[PDB]
C-alpha cells in the first residue's frame, strides 16, 4: 500500500525497540511510506540543543500526520546518566504547544481485561486541552521578604494594570505566572462539540470558575457562547445535551457513570484525569492519545505512557522481557487512519482498521504479553503469557491472516 | 441534658441548610446543651455583611478552638444574578481555611454492606489537602486584547526586581493568573503529612507535577524530603512505612489500581479533585469526612466535603420528595464535638459523639439508607422507592436508634 507522507519521531528505551519491531512487522510489509523521521531519542536530543523536537513538530504541520514514541523528559538523575548540557523541557509540551489543539484520549478495550471501575460499560473520551496553563507557565523561588505582582500592559495604550499576587513579609516561598489565550480555547471548544457530535454522546466541560473567577470562568463562558450560538440545534436533534461542571464534581460523576460521554478537560486536568480513566478500564498503558489541530487535518498521534526503563535495563542485559506495544502500534494505526482519510486512500485505511482488530482479537483469544497477565490472575500467580518477541510475532500472523481474506 | 460547651457553628446554603437544621433539631439538641456562636454563612447575609461574618467566624473559630461548618455557596456570574449581589464573593471555606491555615484530612465513611466502585480499595485512603495558597489565594484577570503580561519579585530589602514574561498577547486576549504559596505553610503541610502517617502506621505518598513546574512543585518536594530525611526517617522505619514523591498523574493510577491503605499529601487543588474521586470510589460524597486540623494541635474546622448539592435542593423547594445522604454533615458534627469533648475532657461528650457515628454507620449496615447508598447496592437503573428512605425519614430513623443506643448505656 503507498501510504503517502508521514512524520516520525523515535523515542527512548525499550518503546523505542518495540517502535521499530511495530515497523519492520507489522507496517513496512504492507504499506510503503514515505516517512519524514526525526530522532527523538534523550541523547540526540541533547546533541541537537533540543532543536530536533521544534524541527519535527514543523513537518507535522507541513505535511499533517505525526506518530511520536515515547519519549524521556529528563529529571536530575537522567541530567546525570546520560550527562546532559540541561535538563531538557518535555517534549510533548514543545510539540503541543506549536502545533496546539485539543488531545483526545481513550481506553483501548479487551473483553478479557477485568475493569478497576466496576460501571464503565461505554468508553469515555477525554479532550485534554493541549495548550497553555501550566505547560507553558513561568514559575520561580521567591528567596525571602519582597514583593511579587503580575502585570498586564495593553498594546493600543490603555492603561498597565497591577496586580498584588502576595506580599512576603516573613520568608520567601514560590510563586508562577500561567495564561491561555482565546483563539486557543475557542478552537477547544469547537473541538469538543464536534467530537460529541460524531459520537453521539453528550459533553462535559470541567472547570473550578467558583475559584478562578475569570481564569476559569473564561472557559465555562466561550464554551456556552459557542454551544448557544453554533451547536444547541444540532445537539437537540441528536438527543444529546452540554453541560459545564465543577471539576471535583465532574470526577465524582465520571467515576460512577457508565461511560458513553465526551469529557473536555483543560490541560492539567486532562493529564491527570486521563491516567485515572485508563487505569481505571484495567490497564494505565492500554491508551490511545491523539492530538488533534485545529485545522481539522494536522494530527499528532503518540504512545502516552512514557518508556519501561525497567524492561530496557534487561533487554540489555540479555533478559527475557515481555513489553506490551499495543499503544505505540495504535499511534500507528491512528496516523495511518487519518493518512487515509486526508487522501481517500481507502486502501490504507482498511488495513489500519484491521491491524487495530488483530491487536483487540489477539489478546481476547489468550495471547498476551506479561501486562495483561497480571490483570487476569495478578502479578503474583512464563505458560501464562509470551515474551515481547513472541507476541508480536502473533499479531504478524494474525495480520497476514486476517488480510489475505479479502 | 448533656454540657456540650462552647462550639462556633456555621450555617449554610439550600439543601445543606435544610439538613443542617434537621440535625440539630433531631440529633443533638434533644441530648447536647451547647454554648453555640452561631455564624449565618447564607449567601444572603454574607452580602449583607459584605463578606464581614465570614471572617468573624475564621477569628470565633481561633478563639474557641472547635468549627463545625454547614456547605456554602460560592457565587459565580450566574449566582450575582440569581441573588443579586453586590459582588461575587470569594468562597468563604477559602477565607477561613486561609486565616487558620493547617491540612484538611479526608476520609470515606465505610459500611460492610455498600459496595465500592473501586475494586481493590479494602485499606482507607486519607488525603492531607495543604489548606493554604494556590489556586484559592490566586490572582486571574481577563486579557481583553493584545499586549504584555509579567509577573516580578521586588526583594524588600533593595536588591535587584526580577522580572519574568509570562506571555505577549500578539492577537486577540485572554486570561493570565498568578499563584505562590509559603514555606512556612508548606513547613506545616508536611509535618501533619507525616505525623498522620506515623498515626495511622502507613505509608505516605505526596503527588505534585515537578517535572513540568521545576520550582513551584520542587518547592513542595524538597522541603518534604528534607523534614523527612532529618526529623521522620527513623521513626518511619521503626513502623515499617515510607515515604516517597510521585507524580500527580502517576499517583492517580498509582491509587486506581492500589488496596488503600496510604496517606495521601496532596497541594490545595488536587485535594479538593481527589477526594470527591476517592469519596464516590468508596460510595458516596455524603459518606466521607473532613476536618481542617491547623497547625496548633489544637484547632479544628469541621465540615462535609461536599457542597450544597443544589440539584436535589431545586427538588425540595419545589416540593418534591428529596432523598440526600447526611452522614457527612452529621460526622462534622460529631467530630467537632469530639473535639469539643477532648479539650474539654467530657466524658459523657466523647461518648454521645461517637456513639451518633456507631449508630449512623450501624443504621446503614441494618438496610435503612438514602437513595446514594441504594445506588451503590442495586445499579442506579435497578433501584426502587422501596430500597431507600428520604432524606428526613432516614433521619427519623437514627433518632430513633440514637434514642434506643443512648438509653441503653
Ligand atoms: N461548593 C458549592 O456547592 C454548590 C454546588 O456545588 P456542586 O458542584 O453541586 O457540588 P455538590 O457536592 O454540592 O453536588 C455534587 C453532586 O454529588 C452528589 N452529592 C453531593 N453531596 C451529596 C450528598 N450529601 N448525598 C447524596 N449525593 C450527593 C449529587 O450528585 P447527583 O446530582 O448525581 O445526585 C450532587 O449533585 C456550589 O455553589 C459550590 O460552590
Ligand atoms: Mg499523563
Ligand atoms: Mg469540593
Amino acid at each position: 500500500i503507498s501510504g503517502g507522507s508521514v512524520v516520525e519521531m523515535q523515542g527512548d528505551e525499550m518503546t523505542r525497540i518495540i517502535w521499530e519491531l511495530i515497523k519492520e512487522k507489522l507496517i513496512f510489509p504492507y504499506v510503503e511510506l514515505d516517512l519524514h523521521s526525526y530522532d527523538l531519542g534523550i541523547e540526540n536530543r541533547d546533541a541537537t540543543n533540543d532543536q530536533v523536537t521544534k524541527d519535527a513538530a514543523e513537518a507535522i504541520k507541513k505535511h499533517n500526520v505525526g506518530v511520536k514514541c515515547a519519549t524521556i523528559t529528563p529529571d536530575e538523575k537522567r541530567v546525570e546518566e546520560f550527562k546532559l548540557k540541561q535538563m531538557w523541557k518535555s517534549p510533548n509540551g514543545t510539540i503541543r504547544n506549536i502545533l496546539g489543539g485539543t488531545v483526545f484520549r481513550e481506553a483501548i478495550i479487551c473483553k478479557n481485561i477485568p475493569r478497576l471501575v466496576s460501571g464503565w460499560v461505554k468508553p469515555i473520551i477525554i479532550g485534554r486541552h493541549a495548550y497553555g496553563d501550566q505547560y507553558r507557565a513561568t514559575d520561580f523561588v521567591v528567596p525571602g521578604p519582597g514583593k511579587v505582582e503580575i502585570t498586564y500592559t495593553p498594546s493600543d495604550g490603555t492603561q498597565k494594570v497591577t496586580y498584588l499576587v502576595h506580599n512576603f513579609e516573613e520568608g520567601g516561598g514560590v510563586a508562577m505566572g500561567m495564561y491561555n489565550q482565546d483563539k486557543s480555547i475557542e478552537d477547544f471548544a469547537h473541538s469538543s462539540f464536534q467530537m460529541a457530535l460524531s459520537k453521539g454522546w453528550p459533553l462535559y466541560l470541567s472547570t473550578k470558575n467558583t475559584i478562578l473567577k475569570k481564569y476559569d470562568g473564561r472557559f465555562k463562558d466561550i464554551f456556552q457562547e459557542i454551544y448557544d450560538k453554533q451547536y444547541k440545534s444540532q445537539f437537540e436533534a441528536q438527543k444529546i445535551w452540554y453541560e459545564h461542571r465543577l471539576i471535583d464534581d465532574m470526577v465524582a460523576q465520571a467515576m460512577k457513570s457508565e461511560g458513553g460521554f465526551i469529557w473536555a478537560c483543560k490541560n492539567y486536568d486532562g493529564d491527570v484525569q486521563s491516567d485515572s480513566v485508563a487505569q481505571g478500564y484495567g490497564s494505565l498503558g492500554m491508551m490511545t492519545s491523539v492530538l488533534v489541530c485545529p485545522d481539522g487535518k494536522t494530527v499528532e498521534a503518540e504512545a502516552a505512557h512514557g518508556t519501561v526503563t525497567r524492561h530496557y535495563r534487561m533487554y540489555q542485559k540479555g533478559q527475557e522481557t515481555s513489553t506490551n506495544p499495543i499503544a505505540s502500534i495504535f499511534a500507528w494505526t491512528r496516523g495511518l487512519a487519518h493518512r487515509a482519510k486526508l487522501d481517500n486512500n481507502k486502501e490504507l485505511a482498511f488495513f489500519a482498521n484491521a491491524l487495530e482488530e488483530v491487536s483487540i482479537e489477539t489478546i481476547e483469544a489468550g495471547f498476551m504479553t506479561k501486562d495483561l497477565a497480571a490483570c487476569i490472575k495478578g502479578l503474583p500467580n512464563r505458560s501464562d503469557y509470551l515474551n515481547t518477541f513472541e507476541f508480536m510475532d502473533k499479531l504478524g500472523e494474525n495480520l497476514k491472516i486476517k488480510l489475505a481474506q479479502a
